[PDB]
């Protein structure tokens, strides 16, 4: 499991409203969260499937 998995979710200063998703690993699950559209971290993807092929490969 990379590291950057283990991020908590990170909005950004901006003030788009946009559905990311982010590996919640407490919950072994992919989550939707709102993305500012500005200043991203690495535990953001476009779908739940993209988020858990890179955080719980198995």
């Amino acid at each position: 499991r990379p590291a950057f998995c283990l991020e908590p979710p990170y909005a950004g200063p901006g003030a788009a409203a946009i559905i990311r998703y982010f590996y919640n690993a407490a919950a072994g699950a992919a989550q939707a969260f709102v993305y500012g559209g500005v200043r991203a971290k690495r535990n953001n993807f476009a779908s739940a499937a993209d988020a858990l092929a890179a955080c719980a490969a198995a």
